[PDB]
């Protein structure tokens, strides 16, 4: 994703991340 950080290429909290 794009918006905030976390999991997916391109670091966005999507699915249950970290």
């Amino acid at each position: 994703g794009s918006r905030g950080w976390g999991f997916e290429p391109g670091v966005r909290c999507l699915i249950w991340c970290d």
